[PDB]
């Protein structure tokens, strides 16, 4: 691809942050905690899982960042809705206001409803996220593999502005404690 002249620095939002992740200085680094991370309840928190939104919103144009996944078992990432349910359970999906693609149990899907597998032959440590605005595109990219298309998303129905969308994951396992990085420009 070459989107990445369309280059966007995306920090973390802590108000939106479950309340258990840690969000480092600069706003650049989330990783989960190992326990309640001693922050007040408000109505932007995402509660059941360990998501948080970027500060930034879109409602025009092109923008592209990249993410660090290296060495995680899980993860989620893309853009949703600035208006997408906080509270209790809800599945990431284009009907909930969510354009995502995650990592779970060795393999890696889109958020569809249901979900679309994907074919990826070179496990990605980043990932480059491409939104265009008018178009109503959001495609996914293989940082470590030459920049390969992963999944576009297409017709996409925005319906308000965009927030970047982070979930670091569950770590049940122990063997996902590992933080989500956004990556230098
Ligand atoms: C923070 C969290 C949310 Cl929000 C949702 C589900 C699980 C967890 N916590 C963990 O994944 C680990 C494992 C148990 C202790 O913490």
């Amino acid at each position: 691809h070459h989107h990445h002249h369309h280059m966007v620095h995306i920090t973390l939002d802590r108000n939106t942050a479950n309340s258990w992740l840690i969000i480092s200085k600069d706003r650049r680094q989330v990783r989960m905690g190992d326990t309640h991370q001693n922050v007040s309840d408000n109505k932007e928190r995402f509660s059941n899982y360990p998501m948080v939104l970027g500060a930034q919103r879109f409602s025009s144009g092109k923008m592209y960042w990249e993410v660090d996944v290296t060495q995680k078992e899980a993860w989620d990432l893309g853009v949703c809705r600035d208006s997408v349910q906080r509270k209790g359970q809800f599945s990431l999906s284009p009907e909930n206001g969510f354009w995502t693609i995650w990592l779970w149990q060795d393999s890696y899907e889109a958020g569809t409803s249901p979900q679309t597998t994907l074919h990826i032959q070179v496990p990605p440590c980043q990932i480059g996220i491409f939104v265009d605005y008018e178009a109503g595109v959001v495609s996914f990219y293989n940082i470590t593999d030459h920049g390969s298309l992963i999944y576009t998303f297409s017709e996409c129905v925005f319906a308000g502005p965009l927030r970047p969308f982070f979930n670091v994951g569950f770590n049940y396992s122990g063997g996902n404690a590992a933080p989500l990085k956004l990556c230098p420009l």
